[PDB]
């Protein structure tokens, strides 16, 4: 295929597993905040410049598609210009230049080497090997292009804050540019380009082992340091600052991908449809890379906007994981016929259910071992997390069982289906329990009946499904394993929970917020699945928007554990 999309989930597990290792290590103080700087110094002063130098010396410039460079750079320059001019118009006077510097750098500078390259490598190393070159071209040329302008605005702020020092523009410009030249990425690219020419792309045999040994250590070491620098970083922001952060992460993780993709489709006027397509898709995925950790370092160096930039970098890194996974698969679906596409959505479901189950077990354990599960609603909320866990656990088994045998398929189907419906009801059961708790303190909530229904009724619905329906189990999609009746069952379950929740939340309006938020964020997913099921039935020959909806309702179905992991973890 045009992109080895199956290799992305392992790459993301490498990337974000090692970031999680660093995060766990810093949390557990396996490495303290002052000890982490030793790893950071190694990463940035040795491993990264070695990696840059090696790849820049090796690079065949007579094989670079400059259109991709110009496309991504013009897209980054666009987002930079937009965020800069918009920041200059929106922000308040005494902070507008610090923000106009760092917010555009934020919105454009990608976590290219640590996170981007493992992902690009996995996706494209075998299908389109030259796509790995553009990491080392785009990322540094991006700094040389755009970072000096942002630093110039930060130097304007440093100048303006220092009202004793109404000094020269030449110093402002020069110092901004000097900070760009002092960046190891920038100067090791200049140095590597010089030795690309001097050596005719040949790393000396007796220097190669060194550059290999240092450079190859970068990814793991940098991803680990990234985890360590994410510990204790998401400070409680003002509502205004949180909205700004959402808009900046939207610029980096949505707008920049869309503009990158558009620019490749504008400028890659070359002939090949499939090469144009894969390059376009690579441009989108390039745009989805997180904010580079270096932006937080610049912010610290200036002492400017540091909470927003650090928190945004942290959140951007984590938000890039699902967006990147989701986007890459979504872009790949137009290349797939309906059977490998059904396989694809089950693979997606399995992948998400793994990491969601892990998030769920963690969140469950926290709520249990904190003894939060004693309180109401938190006991039923823990049951909602239990419900989500059994959903994810079932889907993992269906991937193992999809070709095993008829009986195991049915049994595994019982489990997955039933937990699937149990989540649906616990959405509603929680929501009406919120109303019941809100109604008056003298009301004793019918916890036992609620639990018995929250698992009996889903078991009953799967029993009904087995009885009234028939085995459609030749079908790869487990949500279609029992066909028309299955999706009607799904639809009724969701609608019941939706009515229960809407009515109860209404009466409740006429601890609480996190559970209301949970129910609503589940309800948008329940409606995604409700839509999916009636649409399935009738469409009969569903379009591209259906496989994308099928995909996003699968992302919800199994990724809803991450919702719980955010709300209570
Ligand atoms: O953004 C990048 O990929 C480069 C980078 C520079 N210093 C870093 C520290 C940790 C992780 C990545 C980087």
């Amino acid at each position: 295929p045009s992109m080895s999309i199956t290799r992305l989930f392992p790459a993301l597990l490498e990337c974000f597993g090692i970031v999680l290792c660093g995060y766990i290590a810093g949390r557990a103080n396996v490495i303290t905040s002052t000890q982490a700087k030793g790893l950071g110094n190694f990463v940035s002063r040795f491993a990264l410049p070695a990696l840059l130098f090696k790849n820049m010396v090796v690079l065949n410039f007579s094989n670079v598609d400059w259109s991709f460079l110009y496309s991504i750079l013009i897209a980054k320059a666009s987002v930079f210009f937009i965020v800069c001019v918009l920041t200059l118009l929106v922000a308040s006077p005494d902070s507008r230049f610090s923000k106009a510097g760092l917010f555009p750098i934020f919105a454009t500078q990608s976590n290219d080497f640590a996170l981007g390259y493992p992902i690009v490598e996995a996706l494209y190393q075998t299908t389109y090997p030259e796509y790995l070159q553009y990491i080392y071209l785009v990322a540094p040329i991006s700094l040389m292009m755009l970072n000096p302008i942002g630093f110039i605005f930060c130097e304007i702020q440093k100048w303006k804050d220092t009202q004793n020092a109404s000094q020269n523009k030449i110093k402002i410009v020069g110092l901004g540019l000097l900070r760009v030249l002092q960046n190891p990425i920038v100067f090791m690219v200049f140095i590597g380009i010089a030795f690309n020419f001097i050596l005719d792309r040949k790393v000396p045999v007796y220097v190669e082992n060194f550059l290999d040994g240092l450079g190859n250590s970068f990814s793991g070491s940098a991803l680990f340091y990234l985890g360590l620098t994410m510990v204790g970083k998401i400070k409680r922001l003002k509502k205004s600052a949180f909205v700004v952060l959402i808009l900046l992460i939207t610029a980096k993780l949505l707008v920049l991908p869309l503009l990158c993709r558009e620019m490749v489709e504008l400028l890659d006027k070359g002939d090949s449809v499939v090469n144009h397509t894969s390059l376009s898709n690579y441009a989108f995925l390039y745009g989805v890379f997180p904010v580079a950790p270096g932006v937080a370092i610049f912010a610290t160096q200036f002492n400017m906007e540091v909470e927003i930039i650090t928190s945004g970098m942290v959140i951007s890194t984590f938000v890039s994981a699902p967006i990147m996974y989701v986007s890459a698969w979504l872009l790949t679906f137009p290349t797939m016929d309906p059977k490998p596409l059904a396989y694809a959505i089950q693979n997606v479901s399995f992948d998400i259910s793994i990491v969601s189950l892990i998030s769920l077990i963690w969140s469950l354990a926290i709520l249990l071992l904190s003894k939060k599960y004693k309180q109401l609603p938190h006991m039923l909320t823990t049951n909602l997390l239990i419900a989500q866990s059994i959903v994810c656990a079932g889907m993992m088994i269906w991937n193992f069982v999809k070709e095993k045998n008829f009986v195991g398929q049915i049994l595994v189907f019982v489990l997955l289906y039933s937990s699937l419906y149990s989540t649906y009801l616990w959405t509603g059961l929680l929501a009406i329990s919120l109303f019941l708790l809100k109604k008056r303190e003298r009301v004793q909530i019918p916890v036992g009946i609620i639990i018995i229904s929250g698992w009996g009724i889903p078991a009953l619905l799967v029993g009904v499904l087995l009885i009234t329906g028939k085995h459609n189990g030749d079908s790869i999609d487990s949500a279609f394993f029992y066909g028309k009746e299955q999706m009607i069952t799904t639809a009724v379950t969701l609608f019941c929970s939706i009515l229960i929740a809407g009515i109860s939340l209404m009466c409740m309006n006429q601890q609480l917020t996190r559970h209301v938020l949970l129910c609503l964020l589940l309800i948008i997913g329940l409606f995604a699945n409700l839509s999916s099921c009636l649409w399935w039935l009738f469409n009969q020959e569903p379009g591209r928007l259906y496989v994308e909806l099928q995909f996003f309702c699968a992302v919800f179905n199994f990724g809803q554990g991450f919702i719980s992991f955010g709300i209570f973890g």
